[PDB]
């Protein structure tokens, strides 16, 4: 599958390869923040990343993965609209050209610069290649990015994308601690939905939180040198990885918080 972000073979063409593109809960939505209901039943959302163990960086030619140690609990999401324990396995972010676009979800419409997805799996299903079979397989936690002030938990990631510039490059990336990526609030929207690239597949529990991230021009600078392509071809810069808002269809997004 040669499936990506331009013009001819971007989001548009995805569902000749993956008919599910076209499916009943397909990611990313807009969150029309006046439907969205409040949901008083929604516990606490319970993020536990003290533990958490990551390992590498990859440029994987749509964008770049940060991976972690998931063969035991060590970081997990639990709570909220989520049954049972979720184990965090990789996050990666979707941005723009532009800082009024890149995120995949919107609010009211409101493209945010970037947006951070952080992914987890069900452990129930014993592994993610399982668990992506399921209508309950994935937790992603979402959170927008907004220009303003620099993220210095954001920094070390930054810092290391010039040794991951071009498609398959990787980089040792120990030690590094997803908590400093957080907002202050963890208040969210939930709804039921799909990986929003190829496969596609409509296994997630979306978790948007309501605070963007504040992140600086030259931080999101920074992930806009970075190259679909290859080392040794020509130069295709990552940007716009982002996939628009689709149907939401027979769905219902609830809120953690009034
Ligand atoms: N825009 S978003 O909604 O959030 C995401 N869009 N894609 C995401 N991932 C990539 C992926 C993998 N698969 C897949 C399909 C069939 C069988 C198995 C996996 N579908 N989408 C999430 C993700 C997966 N992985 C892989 O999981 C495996 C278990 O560790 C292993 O092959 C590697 O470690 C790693 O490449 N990494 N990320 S998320
Ligand atoms: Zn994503």
């Amino acid at each position: 599958h040669h499936w990506g972000y331009g013009k001819h073979n971007g989001p548009e063409h995805w569902h000749k390869d993956f008919p599910i593109a076209k499916g009943e809960r397909q990611s990313p939505v807009d969150i029309d923040t006046h439907t969205a209901k409040y949901d008083p039943s929604l516990k606490p959302l319970s993020v536990s990343y003290d533990q958490a163990t990551s390992l590498r960086i990859l440029n994987n030619g749509h964008a770049f993965n940060v991976e972690f140690d998931d063969s035991q609990d060590k970081a997990v999401l639990k709570g909220g609209p989520l049954d049972g324990t979720y184990r965090l396995i990789q996050f990666h972010f979707h941005w723009g050209s532009l800082d009024g676009q890149g995120s995949e979800h919107t609010v009211d419409k409101k493209k945010y610069a970037a947006e951070l997805h952080l992914v987890h799996w069900n452990t129930k299903y014993g592994d993610f290649g399982k668990a992506v079979q399921q209508p309950d397989g994935l937790a992603v936690l979402g959170i927008f990015l907004k220009v303003g002030s620099a993220k210095p938990g954001l920094q070390k990631v930054v810092d290391v994308l010039d040794s991951i510039k071009t498609k398959g490059k990787s980089a040792d990336f120990t030690n590094f601690d997803p908590r400093g990526l957080l907002p202050e609030s963890l208040d969210y929207w939930t709804y039921p939905g799909s990986l929003t690239t190829p496969p596609l597949l409509e296994c997630v529990t979306w978790i948007v939180l309501k605070e963007p991230i504040s992140v600086s021009s030259e931080q999101v600078l920074k992930f806009r040198k970075l190259n679909f392509n290859g080392e040794g071809e020509p130069e295709e810069l990552m940007v716009d990885n982002w996939r628009p808002a689709q149907p939401l269809k027979n769905r219902q997004i609830k809120a953690s918080f009034k």
